[PDB]
């Protein structure tokens, strides 16, 4: 296709002015003073939102070369929520901050590649600032907190984020789902977790989110790969007119001889999914092992000689919900008998007892810990679609944040750590006058937060910006109630894993792209 | 289809146009003050990339005349590319010279092929001069100087590429793949490389680099040509089911018996690939049970009478990655048994004691060499996906530099030694006064690198090379701390193939090039 | 009214279309097998000339560039014809080889005042080598044919001026008038000439001929500025009663004195040169 | 007119579009490889000049911002003419990069008046700079070079005005005239000069000159103020009836007077010149008298009681021949007697030794010099009447660039006295980052004309600046004969007083527009 390129400066503003689009439709949903956005969809209602990663991929400029810029600042936010699910509107910031001011300083007559090394510098300083300044959290209040304030200052959903880490622990799965009553409830029901992900990219369903949901799925489960489809057709015929949508948990799945011809044979009214089993031999076995108690299923294997056509509906697992994500895959709840469950848990616990080797033990404990804390589920009550959809993103951000805090920590919320580290940060220089250039633009960048919430209040950022960076410790600006005051004593805090990605990925697609002045695009 | 011709002045300055805005968009890239550019994607997100030849690529024009141009300098860094994969910039930037020099000289009067024949002879002598400035390269630390300035002045990368070729010897083969953390990291494993390319360009990936990639592939391998479909069936069936790409090693594959119906069975869910066997007779044989061994598999033969319908899922060989280039075909990683291998590899040993004759010691002496030297394996560690690809891109010319540089030898960087050898040829004579003036006029080009590379730091160039031009030597302008110094004792160097090689093609295509007179196009 | 600018190469192709077509128009009609060129009047018939000077005095190009290189090319004729007074044709000729020649190598690169400093050089040693093969031409016979040859190959024009060149001798001066009858009448006859123009060119009597001819005139001679016209009003009432032309020689004529004979002169009362 | 308003950095690139292009379109033609531009005539052929004074008169843009910018820069090369008389295109090829570096400074967001502050500080150190490298031209063999070198490298029109140098000492006055004979006339006559303008414009009698030319005139001098042409009548009658040139020296001319003038002149019944009473109180009265002594004049005053009406033939002074330039008025060859003059010239003589006040003795010190030394007359010699005219021309502004070089000083031509300032300035520094970047603005500014005339040359600007920059002293680039050197040895000078007021009021323009935001203009009709 016939190239349209622009040099220099034509280029650079081009981006500039997308990523300036882009980074206003995302920064105007930051804070707790943030205002949602209606992203248009063509199937169904229009979507509001807060979660600024789908926003983020909605806008698509007309532009070729402003949409190149708009493209290049989504992958900030693809990024960030893919690490964290929380802090892409931040991400965006601080992008649109170092590229502005960045494009400022080239235009003047500056050397992109030393403000990139400057900027790099400083911001692994940063790193190493917060991962001194970060805090552990704990006491379940500060895990509170961080709902709280990740879901827009909602206690409601705090506090029952709280209480599910409470009850599956630390490190338990919580699932999110559509609530049926105006309340949001909690419903810690027996179910399983595994580190797979789908094998194919078209078993994704119509939500966009990428995680595929089944309606009371039927579960069956294999260690040792079939050879041909004739083998399994039968099971797949009676799943045929079974009544449930059948999930197959295997070692490693094809695609000639499965997903092809169940694309072509199925137009996609019960949606047939197959996933990976995680763990090899031994370990892989009792994992299925246990699954198929769990569902109240059955494993086939060549030692015990069982096979595909003689197995019936009943004799496979069953669940009442699945949802497959391409990072883990979690049976939501299997019915199974809770007798068998409680013996499979005890014969489990019997089989740590007389394990001593630390492999087996630890795996084996994975095992106890996977069974005893269950799935955890959110059933977000709301009057309305729109509000069932907006109240499920603000839930899962709080469920994320938490995630995020209790693996790395905390640290003061609303950017005021940031600009802690900034002040701590003053005295970094560079290799030349150069590097020092783009330290102090990086500098100047990590204010971005406590101005862009700021704004968002309406109150004048200046002000609020110069009045923190006077502060020192967790002294800050509470934006909700209008005041300044300690972050740690009034819960608004943030996972350090959010804010440290976040400004990583800004920092580093801000140095390629600040970089950037041949843009050939179609015309 | 109806064709505009152009004839004399009015062709070549629109081809000239279309040549001046391709070698814009690629000098823009070129030294350590070097820029990035963004190519667009549509599938994807946008590219921003440092590497020319993949910059001239995707350039067309919209004036046909101009897309011609455009063409015909893009096939320079193509040939360059492929020849040496570094100093696509730098044939480009020569050619760009050449060709406005010969244009002015053209619009003089001066008859076009005695200027091609004086650019010829000045070349070859250039050449000569070259092969007697070249130095052998060694110690390492040149080797990982070439790396560092190959990526763009990269310390890290050339420290890790020279540990690489201290761990793997001169001669090993290195691969340079997505890493998973921030970190680059290296991992030299197992595999084989063996000088063999796929048969048909159906089987190239989504990425367009023309190397394909196989996500734990399954190994077959034979030496017997087998005759029908229907033998080779169960084992694709096998393999329909077995959870892993197929990868079939043979001696010549066909594509009417499978390429077709290959194509026409699956979508393009799992990929299946056919390759060459390098040698013939017993070396190939040899060979085949060396990677059946390797990956733990077995080779079907006549004489054994194991058939493929006999074959298994578990007789054959599995590998963890395996990437298939035309010029040649490496398996990344194969699991087998370490105990098994290194049998072979005493068996190979006693087999090079016991053989005498130079041809079998030789080649069981290239066969030990390929077994111990392994596969270095480069995770490209980074935040982003842009980041993967750029640190991605400057790896692999890191990567090919070094070869380059050990195959041949290595001369001052940064044009210095081509501005030195432009210093020598000024008493070069032709057949007439034409030929005089197209040997000035490729000397006046051979100063095109460092002038450019010297605009792109935004400095004097007109100083820069008078300046070298005064020196002698390895002395020359170092543009990183901008200062004029000896390239050796700073490091900056070029490998002798990489400039020898664009010199070439860039005279060769510039001569040749702007000889043309009328050029015919679509309306 | 306001200036459009164009600097550059393109500046230069312009003037040089200009030259082009001026130049073509021109040296079509060059040599003796010059071929006719056709001129457009506003009444009437439009002429048919073979005169460079008459076809190079219109051309006139409806894009401002191109018209403002024909007119350099049209000031650098007339200046040759009123230094020399034929050539016309061929000193634009040698105008379009070499502008053409010159922006060409201009346009390849090479240093624009280099160039013009070598073709300067070029120029004057032709000028000295021409003077080495000038040939004198002092005889009556030759200036017989260049005559013809001037006045295109008329052997009968430069009989005269042959003739009339062996009455006034080497430097005399010899004026043509016209004869009512059918044979040209040769005559010698004492008179005065001095290189002295009219103040004002609304004096010539006749706008193509470019000079003021006056039969039996009244001259008045004086030594002094012409400061006011109530010096001239006595001379002008005298000569309005007389019914003559009349002619003027003074030391200077100020703005006064010429804007009221001008005034005069169109009026049609009384002839003043 | 409505009228069309644009703020921002639009207005900025606007005018800037604007100066890059007056800026070409006179920067081509700067040294003396200075390349021809050629300009339309509405009649006849186009003239052809290198002329920066002249291309730059007549450039105005279609749109109306851009055509504004070009006229700032236009006013600001006019004004430095005025001042100066030479190097306009030097002071437009400076403004040119001052003007682009501080919008693309201003452009990246710093702000715009530190900036211009800055560049204020740099200019001055500057000035001061080139005040202490300054070399006197006492010396009449650089005097002759840079009357050659200001008059197209005419050595000829150099040598003439060191002779009338040579004649009327360091401070005299010369008056260039045309001269019949092919040869040029050099001479000295007593007479008359002092810094009085005309009252119109409708004045000149040669539009393209622009002074007022007279031969042979009657001198009136007057000390009040002519209110009424009335008083003007008399006079009227009786320089109609003599038939020559009139000249009026008053007080005050009121606009009845002045319009009634301007309406006999545009008539063409009188030639008439009025310019005003230079001087105030005592002192003007008694140089009118002195001025009366040189033309055999009287003085009219009110107090006195004779006036304007009761005015004679006699009564008025007469001269061979009177200059009137745009704000000067000299005569040339005054009929008063030499003896009266020399007796005046006694009596302010006297009026110097019982002086006490130096105002007032500095006053009769001048007095006495402008009534003692006389006027030199230059008489350019020729062939033709248009290369008359020119040469005419190149005499009128080498003298005045000579005058320049005298009053103040001379340095080496070529732009190597800013190139060797800004060496000397690379060190000072300004209160904060943007007057530093203003400092390095003004800094790489300054040194435009070197890298401008060696484009000129043909040859690389760049490689000429850094090799002048590495040479010291007055090492730097024939651009003639394209070849390294000193400037002295090969007398390639420029006076000091040129290049700085060219500098000074460059930087004062760029100051001034830089600090454009808003910019209002007329509606598109
Ligand atoms: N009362 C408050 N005072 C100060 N900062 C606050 C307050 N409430 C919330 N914040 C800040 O607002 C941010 C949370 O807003 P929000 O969740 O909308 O955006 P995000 O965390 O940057 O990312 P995302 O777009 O994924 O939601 C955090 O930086 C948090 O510290
Ligand atoms: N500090 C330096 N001083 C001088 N020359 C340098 C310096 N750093 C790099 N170079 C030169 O820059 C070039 C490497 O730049 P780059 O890799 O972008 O282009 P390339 O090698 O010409 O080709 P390609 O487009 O394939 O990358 C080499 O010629 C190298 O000698
Ligand atoms: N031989 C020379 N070598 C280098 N520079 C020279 C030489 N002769 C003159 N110059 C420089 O060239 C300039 C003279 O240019 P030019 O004669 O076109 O007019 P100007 O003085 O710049 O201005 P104006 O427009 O008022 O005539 C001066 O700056 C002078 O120093």
């Amino acid at each position: 296709a016939a190239k349209d390129v622009k040099f220099g400066n034509d280029a650079r503003v081009k981006m500039l002015r997308g990523v300036n689009v882009l980074a206003d439709a995302v920064k105007v949903t930051l804070g707790p003073k943030g205002r949602n956005v209606v992203l248009d969809k063509s199937f169904g209602a229009p979507t509001i939102t807060k979660d600024g990663v789908s926003v983020a991929r909605e806008i698509e400029l007309e532009d070729k070369f402003e949409n190149m810029g708009a493209q290049m600042v989504k992958e900030v936010a693809s990024k960030a929520n893919d690490a964290a699910g929380d802090g892409t509107t931040t991400a965006t910031v601080l992008a649109q901050a170092i590229i502005t001011e960045g494009l400022k300083a080239v235009a003047a007559g500056m050397n992109p590649m030393d403000l990139k090394r400057g900027i790099d510098k400083a911001v692994t300083a940063a790193v190493e600032e917060l991962k001194a300044l970060s805090v552990p959290c704990s006491d379940s209040k500060a895990i509170a907190q961080v709902g709280t304030i990740s879901a827009n200052s909602d206690e409601t959903v705090g506090k029952l984020i709280a209480e599910a880490m409470d009850k599956v622990g630390k490190e338990g799965v919580i699932t999110v789902e559509d609530g049926t009553g105006l309340q949001d409830e909690l419903d810690v029901v027996e179910g399983m977790q595994f580190d797979r992900g789908y094998l194919s990219p078209y078993f994704i369903n119509k939500p966009e989110t990428g995680a595929v949901e089944l309606e009371s799925p039927f579960i069956l489960l294999a260690d040792k790969k079939i050879s041909n489809i004739r083998e399994m057709l039968p099971v797949l015929e009676a799943v045929a007119k079974a009544g449930k949508p059948l999930l197959i948990i295997a070692e490693d799945v094809e695609g000639e001889a499965l997903a092809t011809l169940v694309v072509n044979t199925m137009r996609g009214i019960v949606k047939v999914a197959a996933v990976k089993a995680p763990g090899f031999g031994d370990r892989r076995k009792a994992m299925l092992q246990d699954i198929a108690t769990l569902t109240g299923g059955t494993v086939i294997s060549e030692e015990i000689g069982m096979e595909l056509e003689k197995a019936t509906l009943e004799d496979l697992g069953q669940a009442k919900r699945v949802v497959i994500n391409k990072d883990t895959t979690t049976i939501i709840d299997g019915v199974g008998e809770e007798a068998a469950i409680q013996g499979r848990v005890a014969q489990i616990r019997q089989q740590i007892e007389e394990a001593t080797s630390d492999y087996d033990r630890e795996k084996l404990q994975e095992r106890v810990a996977k069974l005893a804390g269950g799935v955890a589920v959110i059933k977000v009550g709301a009057a309305t679609e729109v509000e069932m959809k907006e109240k499920k993103a603000r839930v899962e951000d709080a469920l994320h944040a938490t995630r995020a805090a209790v693996e790395e920590g905390v640290v003061a919320g609303g950017g005021v750590a940031l600009i802690r580290v900034a002040s701590k940060l003053a005295d970094l220089r560079g290799q030349n006058e150069d590097q020092n250039v783009g330290i102090k633009v990086a500098l100047r960048a990590m204010e971005a937060p406590l101005r862009q919430i700021v704004l968002n209040c309406g109150e004048e950022p200046s002000v609020v910006a110069n009045t923190v960076k006077g502060g020192d410790g967790n002294y800050g600006y509470n934006a909700a109630t209008e005041e300044y005051g300690n972050m740690i004593d009034m819960g608004i805090l943030d996972p350090t894993k959010v804010t440290r990605s976040a400004l990583q990925y800004a920092a580093s697609v801000a140095g390629l792209m600040i970089t950037t002045e041949c843009m050939v695009t179609d015309l």
